[PDB]
């Protein structure tokens, strides 16, 4: 998805 979605998570 996105790192912004969740740092190194998404």
């Amino acid at each position: 998805l996105e790192d912004g979605r969740t740092l190194s998570d998404y």
